[PDB]
């Protein structure tokens, strides 16, 4: 059935059970259900439960589209043909989106299967007053990085406010030290497990991390990411590497407007700054699912400027995928997140959601033993122990 004559009732699986994103996407498919003329139905489970029970989901009576996100189960469903493919929506909405977008969308076979909506930005944040008046410029590469730092503790600043008792924060250094070093396709590979975590791509991550260390915030494995974002924010510190909706969420409303951020330096011409974690959501169809004609009306309607603007009003971290747009409601760390992801080659979606979830949990207590003892012998355990370990998780 073509897309245009689609019709009839649709139910949409949704893991927007607390209640901000709840709201905004009843609003949203009410929208949709009337500017469509197909009605709508929002069938919500808990947010956990949703994407622990997602295989079980797909393989009995899913609904017509769901709520999911790029990454590593994306690829997976795809090929265990759980997904209906809609190459025929993005005929419609792709000149909406670059070739990043249309990447993280789509399978190794080349067809699509996600419409995304939103995105934010893993990045280094400053305050603006610090730089201006200490004479601080941004670092485009490592050798100005490395400068600034030094600079910074001869100001008597921390250069990096750094913390890891949370276990996951640290899991973006390792990414973007992959990213910099060995590319998204190298990242990509090991997260799979195509490559071994004894493999000397990852020593070399390893061995630039001892040097970014000397830099980094001592005691950082007993300390909360707020705690170092509140170092960050009463300018004990330069700089901290995180998530947006981490680092400029725990700002208090008066200082705001002082912070800005910049992407994590370039560290060799081959890759520059061309990569970038932005945990990115966005909607599937479940082949399983009933009325997919219809189903990809209500898809076409959600890849829009217009959706993206409409479902973020509410939401002060998150950015649309759509092309360069600046929605009236972002604040100025939402304008430059539009920026800066935008000028990504590729996207990546943090470690947790393009490895394995088991396999991420294996990496914070080991990536933690490195913090504690950054040496060789160090690395050369953690290595050992990842692969060790990554044989058992990965089939």
């Amino acid at each position: 059935m073509s897309v245009s004559d689609g019709n009839g009732p649709i139910t949409f699986g949704s893991n927007y059970s607390d209640e901000a994103p709840k709201a905004a996407f009843a609003s949203l498919m009410q929208q949709a259900t009337t500017s469509t003329t197909v009605p709508v139905t929002v069938n919500t489970t808990d947010h956990n439960t949703f994407q622990n029970n997602i295989s079980n989901y797909l393989q009995g009576t899913p609904d017509s589209l769901a709520t999911w996100f790029a990454g590593y189960r994306l690829q997976f469903f795809a090929a265990q043909g759980l997904l209906t493919p809609i190459d025929d929506v993005w005929d419609k909405i792709g000149g909406t989106f670059n070739d990043a977008a249309k990447s993280l969308s789509k399978g190794l076979d080349g067809h699509y299967y996600l419409v995304p909506l939103y995105n934010y930005p893993w990045v280094v944040f400053y305050n603006k007053s610090v730089f201006q008046s200490k004479g601080y410029e941004v670092p485009a590469s490592w050798e100005a990085f490395i400068a600034l730092a030094r600079k910074m503790q001869s100001d008597g600043l921390v250069p990096l406010a750094f913390a890891d008792k949370d276990g996951w924060p640290a899991l973006g250094t390792f990414d973007i030290l992959n990213l910099r070093i060995n590319g998204y396709d190298y990242h990509i590979k090991l997260m799979k497990h195509e490559v071994p975590w004894t493999d000397p791509g990852v020593t070399k991550v390893f061995d630039q991390w001892r040097e970014l260390a000397a830099y980094q915030q001592k005691g950082a494995n007993g300390r909360t990411w707020q705690d170092a974002a509140k170092a960050l924010e009463n300018k004990q510190a330069g700089m901290m590497f995180q998530g947006s909706n981490q680092v400029a969420a725990n700002y208090s409303a008066k200082n705001l407007p002082d912070l800005d951020f910049f992407v994590f330096p370039a560290i060799n011409p081959q890759y520059g700054t061309d990569y970038m974690d932005a945990p990115t959501d966005g909607f599937i169809l479940p082949k399983k699912g009933k009325n997919a004609a219809a189903a990809k009306k209500v898809l076409q309607y959600i890849g829009t400027a217009e959706a993206e603007a409409a479902f973020l009003k509410t939401d002060h971290w998150d950015v649309g995928l759509a092309n360069g747009l600046i929605a009236p409601t972002y604040n100025d760390i939402q304008k430059k997140s539009v920026a800066e992801i935008g000028k990504c080659k590729s996207v990546s979606q943090f470690m947790d959601k393009d490895t394995v979830p088991d396999m991420a949990n294996a990496m914070i207590k080991l990536i933690q033993q490195f913090i504690d003892q950054p040496t060789p012998e160090t690395i050369a355990t953690v290595q050992k122990s990842a692969e060790d370990q990554a044989k058992t998780i990965f089939r």
